[PDB]
Formats: structure tokens, sequence, C-alpha cells
DNA sequence: AAAAA
DNA sequence: TTTTTGT
DNA sequence: AAAAAC
């Protein structure tokens, strides 16, 4: 009886999701508009989509769309032509055009991003194994690890191998660090059965400064010791108590990280042919200081549009500044504290939506 | 593309 | 109408 | 560099 919000973080969204036809539609059409750099367009097709998602039923006539917000008459348009034969004319005209097909295939390879994408593209490459084999193309350390490794990185974690990463990292973390939480992040911690890679928080309530700035340097030198150690890049942390963010677009977060590519040995799995005994993993870990480990948690936790939804619902509702290091007042004119997620939630006057309710 | 200012 | 859309 | 990694 009570109205939808605009708001992802105002949805309770977990992963029985009744409107797949939909979504799976409006996530084609998003991901088009994103390649040909119409952000306004994308948005409002992710926004669309992350409603639906959140939908206890699923919509079988035009009259179940009514209240529902982010469904303008666009979008509406494109419900009705899946409700006529189950099919979406839009999303399937995305699906055999040749732009979109050579940006979805070269992205895929780790290390190859929207303007590398489009830059084969135009040089009328199609194919991974015509660029793979160029003489004239020079390749990153990140792309020549995403070839060699490709069919494992193109084939999604599951839930035993993330466990088995788990185990690994929390392993090797508390043999440095005995005090240092772990936890896992990102989609695993929503719920989710299968990912990309695995992400991990980790922080320490009594560690030096330089405990804390030597862990993922020790961590990874014994693993490189074991020759677990595929694919290792670690970004030292920029972070500064008081500073702004300055980047009006920053993809990175100012903490210490370290993007990973694991040998993960096929007997560290509990979960068919055994092949070489080892998958090759996407890792990421995060160190942050001990007083910010709820803003870090919250914005590693996700998903994408929930963490949108977050601060835009802050900077709109709110007059607050939220990001993955704090959260500011700007009418108070305070940085305000928080010792879990629940605070920051309470902090910004929402209802608390648990990690596995965060899918949107 | 959709909603707010 | 013009502005905003996370970072 | 730009670009990429969330
Ligand atoms: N544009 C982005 C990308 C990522 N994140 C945050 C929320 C998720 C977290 C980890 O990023 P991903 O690994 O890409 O997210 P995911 O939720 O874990 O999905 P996947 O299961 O595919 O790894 O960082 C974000 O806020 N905004
Ligand atoms: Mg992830
Ligand atoms: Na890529």
């Amino acid at each position: 009886v009570k109205k939808i919000s605009q708001y992802a973080c105002q949805r309770r969204t977990t992963l029985n999701n009744y409107n797949q036809l939909f979504t799976d539609a409006l996530d084609i059409l998003a991901e088009n508009d994103e390649l040909r750099e119409n952000e306004g367009s994308c948005l409002a097709f992710m926004r669309a989509s992350s409603v639906l998602k959140s939908l206890p039923f699923p919509i079988t006539s035009m009259k179940d769309t009514e209240g529902i917000p982010c469904l303008g008459d666009k979008v509406k348009s494109i419900i009705e032509g899946i409700i006529e034969d189950g099919e979406s004319s839009e999303a399937k005209a995305v699906l055999n055009d040749e732009r979109y097909k050579s940006f979805k295939l070269f992205t895929s390879v780790f290390g190859v991003g929207l303007k590398t994408a489009e830059k084969w593209f135009r040089m009328g490459f199609r194919t991974l194994s015509k660029i793979q084999s160029d003489k004239s193309l020079r390749f990153t350390q990140m792309q020549k690890a995403g070839f060699l490794y490709y069919e494992d990185l193109v084939s999604c974690v599951n839930r035993p191998e993330a466990e088995a990463v788990s185990m690994l990292v929390k392993e090797a973390v508390v043999t440095f660090l005995p005090d240092a939480l772990v936890t896992m992040t990102g989609g695993f911690r929503r719920g989710k059965m299968t990912g990309h890679d695995v992400d991990f928080l980790i922080t320490s309530p009594e560690a030096t400064e330089d405990e804390e700035q030597q862990l993922l340097h020790k961590v990874t030198d014994f693993w490189k010791q074991q020759g677990l150690l595929l694919y290792c890049d670690i970004l030292e942390s920029t972070f500064e108590k008081f500073k702004q963010p300055s980047r009006k677009v920053d993809a990175l977060d100012h903490f210490q990280k370290c993007f990973l590519i694991l040998k993960l040995d096929h007997g560290r799995v509990h979960s068919q042919q055994e092949g070489k005994g080892w998958k090759a993993i996407r890792v990421d870990l995060v160190m942050c200081p001990y007083d910010r480990r709820a803003f870090a948690l919250l914005g590693w936790t996700g998903s994408r549009q929930f963490e949108r939804d977050l601060r835009r619902y802050a900077t709109h509702e709110r007059k607050m500044m939220l990001d993955n290091h704090a959260l500011y007042d700007r009418t108070k004119r305070v940085f305000l504290e928080a010792e879990s997620e629940e605070e920051i939630f309470a902090h910004l006057g929402l209802d608390y939506i648990e990690p596995w309710e965060r899918n949107a």
C-alpha cells in the first residue's frame, strides 16, 4: 500500500528477481548507452532496471506499472513490447549491433576498458585472436595477464571458490596481523552465488601506521614465495583524514589496496574433470584505518546502484556528502562518525538495509 | 531518459 | 524551460 | 602520458 521510493537505498532488493525478462533487456539498453557515452539515458535505464528488481511480483500487464517510479514513457514502451511477445525488439537490435558486440568482447579482457575497446574497434579489430597476434599493438602488464588467464577470468567465481579464497586470505592476514578483521565484501557479502572477483576489507584495531602499511606487502610476498601470485598491483594509500576528494569522477577510493590474480588450487575448493588442477581468480584487498571501517565496508559491499543512490539521497535529501572514507554534514559543518553500517544509515535518516537486500 | 528545480 | 544524474 | 584496476 506504501509508495516505492525512487532511491535504491530506500528499497529492499533481494536476489529473487521476478522481472528478469524486463531487467535483462533494460540492462542491455543501459550498457549500450554507456558505450555510446550517453550517461543520462544509461542512468535512466539502470534506475528502471533496479526498481523492477525490487518488485515482489512479475509485471504481466501495463496496469501493474502504475505508481512505480523511474518508469518514464520510453521505459514503459519497452515493457509493453516485452508483454506483447516475450521479446524486446530494442534490446535485440543492440545484441546484433557490431559496436556493442565488440565492446562486450574486448572489455571482457582484464586490463581493457572503454577507451582501449573503442580504439581497437575503430582500428577494425573484431576478434581477440586478431588483437593478440597483431605485431604493431603493445599490451600493458594488466592486459598480458588478462589474455593469459582469459578463460578462467571470464568464467565467474562461484561460492565454493569464494569461500576457499576467503580461507586463504584470512589465514595469510592473521599470520602477519593476528588482531586483523577480514571481511569479504562485494556481491558475495550480498548473498550472490557468483561474481567476477572476490573482494575483502582488512582493518586492525591495534596495528601501528607502519604495521597497517606493510600487511598487504607481507601477505603478497608470502603468496609470491609460494608461486600463487599470478598478478599483483599494490596501490599505496593517498588517504588524508581532512582532505576534500578534489576529483569530480574518482573511480577508486584513497585507501591502500591491491588488485590480484591468485592461483587457486582445486584441492582447496570444497564443491567433473580436473584439468590443469587450478583456477585463476581475481581478488581485491583493501586496507583501511580502523576508524573508517564502517564507511569502507558500506562502500565496498555495493551494489553499484545502491552506492550511487545512497550518495544521491545524502546530497539531495539530507545536504550531506558521503564516500568510502567519511560522511560530512554541510548544514552542521561537521563530519559524522560511525562504528557500524547501522550508524551510517541512522545518520542519513534511513531504515537499515541488510547487505543481502542491497542487490539494486 | 526521468525527475527536479 | 534548464539542471541534474555518485565518485 | 592516457588508461586501468573498484
Ligand atoms: N562503479 C562502481 C563499482 C564498484 N562499486 C563498489 C560496490 C561493489 C564493490 C566491488 O565492486 P565489484 O567487484 O565490481 O562489485 P560486485 O558487487 O562485487 O559484483 P561482482 O559480484 O561481479 O564482483 O565496489 C561501486 O560503488 N561503484
Ligand atoms: Mg566484486
Ligand atoms: Na576489462
